[PDB]
């Protein structure tokens, strides 16, 4: 089924309906699971994935459940390309969403977005997975505007070197903390650093981090302590909390529990 029985779908039960464009594997379509139930549909290009690893960690995959996170519902692996069944996210990635001036957000809404996030990465957290490529373009957004987390730990089974390379053209180098840049050290700190480029991202309607500077000056600069400016749709409060993750000690940078315990905060004073 689709989050229930047998996690292999039967490709026969499905139907394309539109095409949504082509992600880091190739094509995403949109489509229905036995003629009722809306699924998007990932195909892996060929020679783009660590297949046998993915499906490996998929297991683990399909035992994370949140409301805030993109719901895996399966694998279509009889066939070339395998393809990969999520949940689907009417109005999708939270950057392009962001960056369409049309919705003229408040910054409640804003705020909301961020906290969306932090508890999907809170729950991830809780269970020692980290998505190690948090940012918004991996954040999707559904029809009613909830913001969910979205290809969690897929990283790891990325073949292209330009994305592994930390200084690869593709290596998420504006979301990354000094001690990844410099020493490849991830842990649920670089999960935190990332967090906190997405708040600014969101705050500031999808702008790209460190625009004046190329992805070299950007590790340069921000190992010597060069920081992302206050987004002017950013209160002093709501500032504070992406700073904060970004000190240069991993240890004391917040955890998600405690960032979730913030945003709360200046929430309920609302
Ligand atoms: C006209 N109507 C039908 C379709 N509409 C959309 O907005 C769709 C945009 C893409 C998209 C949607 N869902 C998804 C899901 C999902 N699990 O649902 C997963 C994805 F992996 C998507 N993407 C693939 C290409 C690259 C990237 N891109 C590239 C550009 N873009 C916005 C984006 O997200 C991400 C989308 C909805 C508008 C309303
Ligand atoms: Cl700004």
């Amino acid at each position: 089924g689709l989050g229930y029985g047998s996690w292999e779908i039967d490709p026969k039960d499905l139907t394309f309906l539109k095409e949504l464009g082509t992600g880091q594997f190739g094509v995403v379509k949109y489509g229905k699971w036995r003629g009722q139930y809306d699924v998007a549909i990932k195909m892996i290009k060929e020679g783009s994935m660590s297949e046998d690893e993915f499906i490996e960690e998929a297991k683990v995959m399909m035992n994370l459940s949140h409301e805030k996170l993109v719901q895996l519902y399966g694998v279509c692996t009889k066939q070339r390309p395998i393809f990969i069944i999520t949940e689907y996210m009417a109005n999708g990635c939270l950057l392009n969403y962001l960056r369409e001036m049309r919705h003229r957000f408040q910054t409640q809404q804003l705020l909301e977005m961020c906290k969306d996030v932090c508890e999907a990465m809170e729950y991830l957290e809780s269970k020692q997975f980290l998505h190690r490529d948090l940012a918004a373009r991996n954040c999707l957004v559904n029809d009613q505007g909830v913001v969910k987390v979205s290809d969690f730990g897929l990283s790891r089974y990325v073949l292209d070197d330009e994305y592994t390379s930390s200084v690869g053209s593709k290596f998420p180098v504006r979301w990354s903390p000094p001690e990844v840049l410099m020493y490849s050290k991830f842990s649920s700190k670089s999960d935190i650093w990332a967090f906190g480029v997405l708040m600014w991202e969101i705050y500031s309607l999808g702008k790209m981090p460190y625009e004046r500077f190329t992805n070299s000056e950007t590790a340069e600069h921000i190992a010597q302590g060069l920081r992302l400016y206050r987004p002017h749709l950013a209160s002093e409060k709501v500032y504070t909390i992406m700073y904060s993750c970004w000190h240069e000690k991993a240890d004391e940078r917040p955890t998600f529990k405690i960032l979730l315990s913030n945003i709360l905060d200046v929430m309920d004073e609302e």
